[PDB]
């Protein structure tokens, strides 16, 4: 069954005012592009749900030095945009497939071709919206002492733990995971 | 008597989750120093508050650039060890006055000299309850649409004006600060 | 009636050579700020100065650190071009109210917006006239053992008391002080 | 004789309130430690003054940088203390010979060898005269739109012109330059 | 002749950065309604403005409340798509003319009308640069400390007075309008 | 228990930079000459003083007039020459006891016979450590808002109040006074 310390640990500080299902990752984490685009952990968590939880994703700043400082930016840009949907994927094969990002101006042109008019990705880079979705993104990451790459919460309690899961059948480890999210979501 | 447009606006987007009484300020914003040092507007406000009501400081980066974000780094910190009132007025004269504050080793040595560790001051400037801090006062900023280095709000929907109260006399002019802050403060 | 100790004090070590009417102030000063705007005392005590008389307008350093020095030397350069009137208040309300001088950049804005050609006010900046002209504030501030930001004495010999006047109606407290100077000039 | 041009050239903008003599030095130039410790100007030309005329020397900033600075207020201070014979030869050979003196500390300590209390430098050093000395020096170098290091001007008429002299034999440049004082000293 | 007081007043706190010519209007002032449709200052001012010199047409919200605040961003909204001369008269009629805009709905099938896609319109309305426009238009209103729902203003640094014109004969105040723009032009 | 405003009472502004234990006294003072020949308050509190707390006496203006700031100054060179210990009570008894000290004159006589040459103390009152000495026990003075002419505070934070001790028995004040510093300086 569901344990602790199984396929889920707890925090010893339970994070108040957190997301209900919170997941960090980075345009520079090689199993989060995985999980996004051959798992598809995130689509497949979303779907087993319960109606009114929502699915927060943040990104990190540590990997990737300024170009994470501004990959972060971008992704609040998506944010407030609400474009996550059609620049995800994008950026992860931009930055480790591809390998064309490489600076700012290829994350713009990346928003640019999605269909972002340029005049309004620059807008909104410098809102203060976005500017405040950065440090709201900073400070998640600190609150829960974050200390990884990637990482999934939920209610600011539990952490997701794939380490104590069944990764032999990937097909599987989804959906065990996902079931821990539901499971842990109440 | 008070009026919105007099000596306090209201925000348009009132901060959720947003200190009772908080105020933006900056080492580097001289005026700032008049403030606390001559005018002592901070007790003067802190003293006519209604009991619960609590007094917050954040302090901002645009000015001083890389100084300026690590005064507020110092600031999170100070605010960490609960040591305000012991810091405030040095990093004030070290900044301005005499001018010995030029780096962050200096912001050390004024904790330092407060009765801060050296140490002690050093484990604080890179915890996670710091780093925290610091985004928190990034966030507030932000949320509250911040244009200049100084203001201050009251339930996040009002914030004070004193460019429409009585400037003649000084001790008027305070009181009547601080009097549209309880006023406000309900 | 006007007694030492009472609207103003005497200086044990009179200042020779010092201007007939010498105030010190600092862009950066509260105090400052209302009697110029609000106040007007530097109008109403030059309408009552006897034919000769000239009132001398010094800005300090000990305030703003940085910015301070560099407002003194836009200061001897409003002084070199003969535009104090012009920038005086743009400079009072750009560091105080509009907060929108955080740097000598914006300083230099404000010279340009009042109508002085930017090659010129660069041109001045640099001018040995003006580098005299801050040394000469420099000193004069030292001569009298000036402890704050604002001040005002005559003849070298007395320095106004405003502590020392009725404040309770400021129509009165003008009157009153522009008479002690006008008395004292004499 | 002597010819404008020749031993001596005149200012086209003659500084009133210029003291008879004045020379401005470094204890960083390498002609001034020549004139001092070698060919003894500063005597050879106070021999020769009329009955009241009198000498007065002061410090550049432009050489050194932060310790030109440093050296000044020191000046200002051995000119406050009234220890200058006492200490110019030490500073010119601490600075230019032993090359002992590389900060703050090292010019003190000369003082202190001197005889002068340790606590007293102190004193004078944040003393209002000195922070006035400073100034003084530093408008006076203004003020003469001094642009090297060392020169000597007299009654802020004249300009010494060494260049114009007899440089073969040592004894009758001195003799000649005490002389062209003399006679600009009238 | 072009008198202060006469056919403008000026400015006691000119607005520097202020557009060259810049009128403000409301879709709810009569006064606007008959100066767009009867009189065409707009385009007779227009029409007399040296080459270089932009005219340019901001909202304001003080009449109308909610519908005052859904037209500043339609009008932002048609600035952005550049559809100005498409639905100002439209806006006019509709407001006051027919009456048929009651609601923020009639506003976009006016534009719908006018040959703007229903989903451009609503994407335009939620863009940044939208957002944007409305709080410069908001910020220019304020700094020019607008009391009338109409004003135009030359260079931030004069008013118009149409109070001061010949009124007798609208032929007469047009031309007399137009040229006291032209002039204040300069 | 020792409770604020029984045997102590707290200042509303904490003086910051003030010394650990700092008396003000005037040699006209009454109270303080029994304080000090009589109960020895000063030895008894020092004498149970944590290692590195030292006690600090400074000497107040109001009371004497001038002799009053003579005295000050005469301290202030106690102070200097470090000889406090030797002539101390002498003064207590030149003012008050013997009534032998008048004037100047017959406080110098004293610093004499306590075995300081004249020419030395005449150097030491001209000297700039006591110029600064006299300066920084007049600012200490007013800091505090002093009121009275004797006084003690503990870190700037609490003042001594013996109204509020034992006084039936002076062996029993005096511990009493030397417990409440102690307890203080903690």
């Amino acid at each position: 069954q569901y344990e602790d310390g199984k396929q889920y640990t707890t925090l010893e500080k339970p994070v108040a005012g957190a997301p209900q299902v919170l997941e960090f990752f980075s345009f520079f984490c090689p199993h989060c592009y995985q999980f996004e685009e051959v798992l598809h952990i995130s689509d497949n968590v979303k779907k087993k749900l319960p109606e009114g939880v929502k699915m927060t994703k943040y990104h990190v700043n540590f990997m990737g030095g300024d170009l994470g400082k501004d990959l972060t930016q971008a992704w609040a840009v998506a944010m407030a945009l609400g474009v996550e949907d059609k620049v995800t994927v994008p950026l992860f094969e931009g930055v480790q497939k591809t390998q064309t990002i490489r600076s700012a101006s290829d994350i713009r042109d990346v928003f640019i071709n999605a269909g972002i008019k340029g005049e309004e990705y620059d807008a909104a880079w410098n809102s203060f919206v976005v500017k405040s979705l950065v440090a709201q993104q900073e400070k998640a990451a600190a609150d829960v002492q974050l200390r990884g790459v990637a990482a999934m919460f939920v209610n600011g309690k539990y952490q997701l733990n794939p380490q104590g899961m069944d990764t032999s059948n990937m097909d599987v480890f989804v959906q065990q995971y996902a079931d821990t999210v539901k499971y842990l979501s109440e």
